[PDB]
């Protein structure tokens, strides 16, 4: 049992010499000012780092850091910059360690260089005792385990400033942001609940649902693959029209409305929250600029251009980076396209003869999700490279332009299928005429019979689902913390989140019940985060800051782009657009009946392209001299036949009509919701001006 | 020749009795630190209020007010909150002004109140001596006139820091805005002549100029009115052809882009140019909120709500403005509406026989011009009214709310005939089989033959260039300034600017050298408001600024709809995306070959609605059989006649496609410039830092 110390640093004590001399001239700068104890357990030393009394005041005037008054008004007690008190063990565990780090970083050969340098192993604080121990007293570690690390706490709310206390304010300021998601959460999930049972609730009595799934009409549709598969009957994929209707119901259109509302009013709720989280911890912006200490890298590099006497290299750097980009971009569509052949192929060998193409469809986006998850420790690492030969000036550069290259390589790894699907996946094949042949050989490849609308919602289903799935399913202190896994930062955390949100925004035009599965995930994931931070995790150094910084505007971009793209969801994949056309310009009884047999296009059968018709025509009965596409195309019985006729023109034209609308309208009901409700809110700004008017009526005095 | 003094207000000496009594209980107040003389000259007296040199520093501390350093870091002084120098004479006549005038809002019975009340008529500064007097000495106001408020100095810069220190820093504000403005003109200006020149260089061999100005052809037109007119030769409308090249090539269209990253660098220049004058001026944000004294009518309001004892009625009030800008809307629809027609009847009335339809609308436009300056007094009086009846809490509040009313007023009366002619002019108007009839008997009207371009282009000019049409065509001081103007405010002034920029980037996608005429106009206008400044207005009381205000938000917004009002220029009024669609895909030849045919549509004249054809068919010298007009409709020769065909649906479908284009990448592109360009110059923040570590430095010791 150790005594009351702070940060402790790890050695290596069996050139050798050299790393040894400069392990100990460090310790002879601390003479003057930290108290040191060495500690051998088997082969290894480690040394301790307890700070004194005096040199407290010492540091915490020189970084301004809040210190709590005496009095309190209204039942709430102030802060000031330093107040001096007897008994002086009320600067917590964080402040102490926060001082010991600044010390560390301050005195050169910062522990930074020594670190990578590799002569320290590991600089770490330890844990304030233990958690679950026997006979325990009043542990802040035990109590954030059984109020707030625990999965039978998971209704409760969190106490965040237990958890600022304790690993301070950036992981305070990440878990309440994440509890704000989890809150504006639940009046979405049961928006999307609702909005699942209307689109239950009405699929029996659906007009273009009864019209696909009825028989006697003996409709025969085109082949859709290669010689391989032959025509099949679209009742016979009608059952994935039932499902159809579960995610493209006006009540969807609504709904996305409502997203759109709801991401505007989640993020200046947090905008409010963070500014109250502030005027609950530190409203002092005394941490001015060009006060962190610069690389040692970029020290070499501007000693190297003094000696030999920029924009340019960070201009390539960045080029580098846009055809890394791309390279991603197309990787992931490759990838797709060789995964779905790939699990065709693996559910074609044993002849399960699922007759489906649901399960097969399940299979590949498993492998794809595999696949992924595989790449994002590559994109991740390169991302960090690419950001190292760039030296920028000082760490916190260096980490927000890490945060920007890793979130758009995962970015575009983890949305390049979805918007493969749902965009750019069966729209480029031409009619059954002649197709496009990429590679002059290989066709193009048609969507899911029915609608691959389908296809796009389970792919997000299982994506969404994927990342709850690899997550569910006699010795001093020193010693102990050494044997905990390091930690690594809050940015892997951010970047799942943040995706997660990507799915909650983007593609919530198509997938009415994401926020009810991103609520569910988020519920256990809090639990998760409490549990690795109290109990596997080493103990943060609690760096201080004032908002979440960089991933605000990576929400607030990722809340523009989700208007364009439902948008463009609504109009193109979702197939609404023209059900109102066909309602307001074709329907000449003012009911949606003859739908299906409006969309569907003829196309004689004696005019495929050089053997593309299946080699079984009489797999069916019958044979058929005329199949059924989708394209709105003109009738074979026509002058200028297999044509776009006026109906593509007018659903095109209603569909970018609809765009137009839905993004202009959309944008200004998120920039009204923004100027309505305030940034700063009233009470908290009544409650500053109280604050700083009795802090001048007292230093008045 | 008065001695050197301060604010001096004007009484009114000659129920009666109360009004000198409340005007001497004041006086009372102010005889412990304000000094005062009377004066007498025929009937009425005024007093004079110099004011002590120790109530300077006593004011100037409680308000924190610049003031200059004595050492001079690098050739330029630095600045505190306060020095004490000997020569008290540093303190400016602005800032002593300041000062008493503060010290005359915070006495009680404010100088608002009195003033409201009708006991004093007014409460003004004296100016410094005398412009261009004889003998007089190294004057400020005398260095302004002839340095910067004079018409033969109007191409040099402008001392932005003399009218700063003469007119105060909200003055100074206004005219650096307005040099920006007139200095980013230049660049616009001169790419604007550039397309201009391309667009006369171009128009003789222009393909659709010479198809539609060629003989020969002898293609006869709809008759586009009542029975009145008849059918007119297009041939004898291409002179208007000729003038319809210059204001819609694809030079405009990269120019409308151009102007889109124009308005989105102008924004940011101004951006750092503000921050520029706040380093060189004052970078203090010491005054604090709620330290505004309250409205007397706010007042009296609450104490009867706490004696009877909001949302509603603000609510109620903002619902009765948004009527008044619906009916402001409409009516200005219906000015333009009868203003055309009055032109019509009053060219029409003396036989003028021009025969070009441009004259009459030039004298439609002029008079429209007028009834839009006879009804903006009106407007503003009903914002004002509208905005007093709500009675906000402070000042600044009033202002911004008049403001806010005031420019949404302004917008509506001076944007809707152009808005409505540019969208709304002759679309919905229907086929020559059978039109659409308001009211039952009036024809709604087609525009100008040949292209109502002409008459959009024609309208701005007017509409840009009356503005400055109605701009170009023994005794002691304090009755001097007596005699002078009263200073409104500088709300006036930014009005007609911000209506400029609107004209500016709203409509250069159909008028290229609009720039040009907006340089033009502010030239002469900066020396005008010089000039008013410095001779006829009376002395502003230099009331302190930052920035400009809520005219940022305002340009800001006029800007974010600049860019889908270009769009929808471009596409729908601009005959652009037609020629696009005929060169790629009715052109057979990849030239621009039969545009005019491939526009036009057949009619039989037999098939007109209840004797709308004309009275006079053998005008032309031959009984013609077909007209031709302009709405991509299906010819007479067919199963389906007179109905809307393919090409209608397909240059639709292309117009919303370069909508949807255009707005997403100019929006993409304005962010990008927005990101790219740092708020706060590097400059600057070096130097705020050295100033900052060298007073951390100076006060160290
Ligand atoms: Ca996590
Ligand atoms: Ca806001
Ligand atoms: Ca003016
Ligand atoms: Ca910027």
């Amino acid at each position: 049992m150790d005594y009351h110390e702070d940060d402790k640093r790890f050695r290596r004590e069996e050139l050798c010499r050299e790393a040894e001399f400069l392990k100990l001239k460090m310790p002879t700068k601390k003479v003057y000012h930290i108290s040191e104890t060495r500690g051998l357990l088997k082969t290894i030393n480690s040394v301790l780092q307890k700070i004194t009394d005096p040199i407290q005041p010492k540091v915490a005037e020189h970084r301004p850091q809040t210190t709590k008054r005496l009095s309190y008004p209204f039942s709430r007690e102030k802060q000031h910059l330093f107040d001096l008190t007897d008994r002086d063990s009320f600067f917590d565990s964080k402040t102490r360690s926060t001082i010991v780090y600044e010390i560390l970083k301050r005195t050169t050969c910062g522990i930074t260089s020594l670190l990578a340098n590799g002569v320290y192993s590991a600089a770490y604080p330890l844990h304030d005792g233990d958690y679950e121990g026997d006979n325990v007293e009043f542990n802040d570690r035990k109590l954030l385990y059984e109020e707030w690390a625990s999965y039978g706490v998971f209704y409760k709310y969190q106490p965040i400033d237990l958890v600022r206390k304790y690993f301070g304010e950036k992981v305070g300021l990440y878990f309440a942001w994440l509890g704000a998601y989890t809150q504006m959460l639940i009046p979405a999930s049961i928006v999307g609940v609702i909005v699942f049972l209307y689109g239950c609730a009405t699929v029996d009595e659906n007009i273009p649902s009864m019209e696909m799934c009825d028989q006697r009409y003996n409709i025969t549709m085109c082949p859709l693959c290669d010689k391989t598969c032959s025509y099949w009957k679209m009742s016979s994929a009608c059952a994935t029209a039932r499902a159809s209707h579960l995610f493209d119901n006006p009540a969807t259109v609504f709904f996305s409305v409502f997203m759109a509302l709801w991401a505007a009013t989640f993020m200046e709720h947090w905008k409010r929250k963070q500014m109250r989280l502030n005027y609950r911890w530190d409203l002092t912006g005394f941490e001015e600029e060009e006060e962190a200490v610069k690389d040692h890298p970029r020290a070499e590099y501007e000693a190297r251009v003094l000696e030999k006497s920029p924009a340019y290299f960070t201009n390539l750097v960045s080029i580098i980076f846009m055809i890394a980009v791309t390279f991603a971009i197309v990787l992931g569509v490759i990838i797709y396209r060789i995964s779905t052949a790939a699990a065709l192929a693996m559910n074609s060998s044993p002849s399960v003869r699922s007759n489906i193409r649901v399960t097969v469809t399940a299979t590949a986006v498993i492998i794809n999700l595999v696949v992924i998850i595989l790449l994002d420790e590559v994109y991740g690492c390169i991302a960090r490279w690419l950001t190292k030969i760039e030296v920028p000036k000082t760490e916190k550069s260096f980490e927000e332009r890490l945060t920007f290259k890793a979130f758009l390589l995962k970015f575009v790894n983890s949305y390049t299928p979805i918007f493969y699907v749902a965009f750019f996946k069966g729209r480029f094949v031409g009619r059954p005429g002649d197709y496009v042949y990429i590679f002059r050989s290989f066709r193009m490849e048609e969507c899911a019979p029915g609608g691959c609308l389908m296809e796009l919602c389970i792919q997000l289903s299982i994506i969404m689902l994927g990342k709850q799935v690899i997550q569910n399913n006699r010795k001093q202190r020193y010693e102990v913390d050494f044997n905990l896994e390091p930690f690594a930062g809050l940015t892997p955390e951010y970047m799942e989140m943040i995706i997660q949100f990507g799915f909650v925004t983007l593609f919530v035009a198509s997938f009415p019940l994401a926020p009810l599965f991103a609520l569910l995930n988020n519920i256990v994931e809090i639990r998760l985060d409490a549990k690795k931070f109290v109990t596997e995790l080493r103990r943060p150094v609690a760096i201080r800051a004032k908002d979440i910084g960089i991933w605000y505007n990576i929400l607030r971009g990722v809340g523009k782009l989700a208007v364009i793209i439902n948008a463009f969801v609504i109009s193109f994949t979702s197939d609404f657009i023209p059900r109102l056309v066909y309602l307001y310009m074709y329907s000449q009884n003012g009911t949606m009946h003859g739908f299906v047999n409006h969309t569907l296009s003829s196309f004689n059968v004696s005019d495929f392209q050089n053997g593309t018709a299946p080699n079984d025509p009489l797999d069916l009965g019958y044979e058929v001299q005329i199949c059924r596409y989708k394209d709105y195309r003109e009738p074979p019985w026509s002058e200028h036949k297999y044509d776009i006729s006026k109906d593509f023109w007018a659903v095109l034209a209603a569909r970018l009509a609809f765009v137009i609308v839905f993004q202009n309208l959309v944008m200004f009901m998120s920039d009204f919701v923004d100027w309505v409700i305030p940034d700063i809110p009233k009470d908290i700004s009544q409650q500053i001006h109280k604050e700083k008017v009795l802090m001048v009526e007292l230093f008045m005095r």
